[PDB]
């Protein structure tokens, strides 16, 4: 089924190509949506899409690229949209 | 590559099915490791194998059983120690 998912995702993940890796990983999956940096130094994301691929990418997020320490990720499911593609928004 | 996952899982996740569902993800997917309530109220849990493989299982318990509403999952990475089969331990 498809699924949405909203992250907010903590630790040592800006200015280690978290965005990047990111949608890497989504467009190789085929997980909608979009990911950003915020102020207070988390990243937050909406991933959408078949609930397989939306729980690779959420699997993923806690292991993130190579420089990244993922302390937690919180996660609040919600109604699909029709999010279409992936992209970074900030 | 393999890989050691150490989860807390936090929300409504006891009285719910969750170490039995997870057991029976565990299995599909063959990672090895276990599983158990803390008196906290939240679950935790080793997840040890293929990268891919336990990614996809920690992505699953952001979602758990239907009637689990998980909130938030720490992970902390640790070095393989041979888990053999997933087992409820707690």
């Amino acid at each position: 089924a498809i699924v949405r998912a909203h992250l907010k995702i903590y630790g040592r993940v800006q200015g280690v190509g978290f965005r990047w890796s990111m949608q890497r990983e989504a467009r190789k999956l085929g997980v909608n949506g979009w990911v950003r940096n915020l102020p207070d130094g988390s990243v937050e994301a909406v991933l959408e899409g078949d609930e397989e691929r939306v729980e690779a990418l959420i699997g993923w997020a806690h292991q993130g690229p190579p420089l990244a320490r993922v302390t937690r990720v919180e996660v609040k499911w919600e109604q699909p949209k029709g999010e279409k593609g992936f992209r970074i928004v900030g």
